[PDB]
């Protein structure tokens, strides 16, 4: 009945888990418990009535180091809470370790995809057999933080307690969940995707235009294009003759006179832009994204089509994924044709407003409302599943 959830000490990993947080609470009254340092935890300082946030502290010297030191820290919070269970993340290493000396269960929780992981664990547990799957991975032709990488991933999958939660769902990639599950000897349990003054500019442009003929353009923090990579995706979408709404990211680099030549059609944000908002609009029928695994599920969850502009990590993996069962299309590339302005074009006018995309559209919405059909009912059997890994550990001798 009482989980305490350590996730990683980075942004990207704390949403995740304070949305676990909010879903477990609200059924079962799951007695919830979240631990990181308070600089990742005031970040949800908003909503958050039915978890209980936990603080967790170092000390300096003379997060890096101070990572590989605060595991005592954890330790005493345990021993002072004392939880039925453990909910970890990918690099916390010695949250199972403590999980193993406090005899508390320890459940690892995957915030990627099934297919970008299956692949991985396939190759540590047969390096010599190729990926049962050759329609996503072809280990043929080409094989040749190093290892400490590896065995953090394969620590981490073997360390979880009978099962092991993952953010997906079946309707998007149950044959590589049921493949992780007879890889790992662990039952994958999937918990479904997960959910200022100047974003009524957005909205009030988006209700003025049409049901699905909106396309929204977006490629997450880092890695931040080059004004050459702008100029190309700029352009592809000035020549798409659709309406885009488009967020782009310490020295600032635009395109010069493109903001001007597409006159309106188009909204350039530079910061936060509301891409849940934009998403459940119906208006929108696209998202030319980077295929990031949180952007792709929020993009399914309300049925909006996927353009794969992938680059670097497991945002290939994800992004051919996406078009494995329908949902999406990726651009053409050349010896780096990430950014062409026909390949984006073609793509988007395929999918947004032609008709050879219907198909890719159709099984966008029949997805989205399976996802809203049997919700709810997944995060049920996640917390049974838990209950029953919580009530078999009651073992005295
Ligand atoms: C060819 C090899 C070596 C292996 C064969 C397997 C493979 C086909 O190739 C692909 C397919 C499976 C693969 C994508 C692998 C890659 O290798 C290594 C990734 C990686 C560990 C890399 C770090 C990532 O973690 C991110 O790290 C970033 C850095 O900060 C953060 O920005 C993000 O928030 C944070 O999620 C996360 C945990 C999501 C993934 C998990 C999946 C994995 C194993």
């Amino acid at each position: 009945i009482s989980i305490a959830l350590l996730p990683f000490l980075a942004h990207g990993h704390i949403s995740p888990f304070f949305e676990l947080a909010k879903q477990l609470a609200k059924r079962n009254c799951n007695v919830f418990l979240c631990s990181t340092p308070i600089n990742l935890s005031s970040i949800k300082d908003k909503d958050s009535s039915a978890s209980i946030k936990l603080v967790e502290l170092h000390l300096p010297s003379s997060l890096r180091n101070a990572f590989e030191t605060a595991g005592p820290t954890f330790s005493e919070i345990l021993k002072t809470l004392n939880p039925d269970l453990l909910i970890y993340d990918f690099n916390p290493s010695w949250a199972p370790e403590i999980a193993s000396s406090h005899n508390i269960p320890a459940v690892y929780f995957l915030t990627t995809a099934a297919a970008s992981s299956s692949i991985g664990l396939h190759a540590f547990k047969n390096p010599g057999e190729k990926y049962p799957f050759p329609d996503f991975y072809d280990n043929s032709n080409i094989i040749p933080d190093n290892m400490k990488l590896l065995h953090d991933f394969i620590a981490c999958f073997e360390r979880s307690c009978d099962i092991i939660l993952i953010k997906s769902f079946r309707e998007l990639e149950g044959k590589y969940i049921d493949l992780l599950s007879t890889l790992s000897d662990k039952t994958l349990v999937p918990v479904g995707p997960l959910v200022d003054p100047k974003t009524e500019q957005i909205i009030n442009w988006l209700d003025k235009r049409a049901e699905s003929t909106v396309v929204f353009v977006c490629f997450g923090s880092e890695y931040f294009l080059s004004n050459e990579e702008l100029e190309e995706v700029a352009i592809g979408l000035e020549i798409s003759t659709v309406n885009f709404i488009w967020a782009v990211r310490k020295k600032g680099i635009l395109p010069e006179g493109f903001v001007q030549r597409v006159g309106d059609r188009g909204l350039v944000v530079e910061g936060w832009a509301p891409q849940a908002r934009i998403l459940g609009h119906s208006s929108t029928g696209g998202f030319v994204s980077h295929c990031g695994w949180s952007s792709i599920a929020e993009s399914m969850k309300f049925g909006v089509p996927v353009i794969a502009m992938a680059r670097h990590l497991d945002q290939p993996l994800n992004g051919k994924l996406a078009a494995e069962v329908g949902v999406g299309m990726e651009v053409v590339r050349d010896e780096n044709g990430k950014y062409k302005r026909e390949g984006i074009a073609e793509v988007i006018r395929k999918v947004v407003v032609e008709k050879s995309g219907e198909v890719i559209r159709r099984k966008a919405r029949e997805l989205s409302e399976k996802m809203k059909e049997k919700g709810e009912q997944e995060i049920d059997r996640a917390v049974e599943e838990l209950v029953q890994i919580c009530k078999k550990k009651k073992d005295e001798q």
